[PDB]
């Protein structure tokens, strides 16, 4: 079948890490989308504007609203992707056919929305060069991070030629993972994120979501399918692309 | 020698078109400056809030006031960059080794600033599917643009991979050429940015400067070397990044 994928990227990147997925998937002849969040990519908002994880994830949400009543869309997010994912799917299960989780955190609904970020740090508490800076919105102080340019060289584009590497060096943007405001969220619902089928894709060469921390969530929240890819690094649409629009092909032909 | 270049993208985009070029000049031992100017790339200002060109160029400019007496760079600039050069020179001309012209446009010290964007005007007057908007910015009607994506695929990046045609689609934001007001400010001056050396390079097969108009620049104000790339297509710094850096590599060893 042709489906409808929503690409969601991570934290300080935007749409433009798919420029080499989205290319492919439509070859195939599916539709696709790949948004910028809130104080992403080229969205005009600063992160400072922006107090949750709930708010940062506003582009998904206007766009699963956006949706006529029946169409479906199969929802694919990388690394913090995973949270936009749990939030979309307690408001719009309906609209939703499957999440593909690539190189993601998977949130559970047994604990509290933060539990999955709280064991990657215990995991990857070094984060190199990355700095933070805290910014005040509605009253609470967030932490802020800009990813350094050596933790971008070495563990989250590895593998990736220089000129991906330029880009990421040139388009990264000031985040925040939210974490203090995440813990205090309401958790994941089980009739909304619970009944998503949900579909891990990963590597065990990503240098950054370690496999002792993939394994880990596998272990702690079983996918509906598991993927694990064949070399590449942690961003696998850019060092492994053929591989996970295959994939992508059979969640697609599987999913609805 | 090793220089220190200052790379300055078009209109509507940002320092991301030259992802490919900038590693590659590093990689033979130069420093590289991939600039956004103001309301481009990832440069947090809206078109809205820009009133001229000269406005525009804030970031270059700024830039050029931070460098040390006695450094100098050798400034590239591609497709409306000839712009931001030209207004550039004529405030640092004494930081300016030499302009390299990269299927750009090239102002004199003669007619209007906005002449030669007047004959490309008249050379390529049908820009597809661009749509314009008007915004006032002291008290000064301003037609700002956006480029439409059969016009990006077929005449910008005829003959780049989808991928580097996605990042276009994904990135490329609301601009404006400033025309009317270009026409009103005064003419670069011959000791400012007439004084500058000028290094045009083009290529025959650019689907938008077509041959006619890049051949009537260098005949209407001769560049101090001219360079024709065989092959390629408007962006050069992609189709064409090798053969670039090679040039700059020779205009590095010839002029400072
Ligand atoms: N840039 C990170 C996003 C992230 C930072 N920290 C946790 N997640 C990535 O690609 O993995
Ligand atoms: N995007 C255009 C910039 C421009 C539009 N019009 C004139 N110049 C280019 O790359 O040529």
């Amino acid at each position: 079948a042709f489906a409808h994928f929503v690409l969601i990227h991570t934290i300080c990147h935007g749409a433009w890490i798919w420029h080499k997925l989205k290319p492919l998937l439509e070859a195939l002849g599916h539709k696709v989308t790949a948004l910028d969040l809130a104080a992403s990519g080229v969205d005009p908002r600063q992160i400072e504007e922006i107090g949750s994880f709930d708010e940062y994830s506003e582009p998904l949400l206007t766009f699963l609203e956006a949706l006529p009543p029946g169409e479906k869309v199969i929802l694919v997010g990388e690394s913090c992707g995973g949270l936009n994912i749990a939030i979309a799917a307690d408001k719009y299960c309906e609209k939703i056919a499957a999440a593909v989780f690539h190189n993601s955190v998977l949130p559970d609904t047994e604990h509290c929305p933060s539990y999955v970020v709280d064991k990657l740090m215990e995991v990857f508490p070094d984060w190199k060069d990355t700095t933070y800076f805290t910014y005040t919105k509605d009253g609470k102080e967030i932490t802020g991070l800009k990813l350094g340019f050596t933790l971008l060289r070495e563990n989250l584009y590895t593998l990736c030629g220089p000129e991906e590497y330029e880009l990421a060096k040139m388009l990264t943007r000031k985040g925040s993972l939210f974490q203090n405001i995440l813990a205090k969220r309401p958790f994941f619902t089980k009739e909304g994120y619970g009944s998503i089928k949900k579909i891990y894709v990963w590597t065990d060469q990503d240098e950054i979501f370690l496999p002792e921390f993939q394994l880990w969530q596998i272990e702690n929240y079983k996918p509906d399918k598991v993927y694990k890819v064949e070399g590449g690094d942690h961003k696998l649409q850019l060092t492994k692309t053929k591989e996970i629009a295959e994939i992508l092909q059979e969640v697609a032909d599987t999913y609805n």
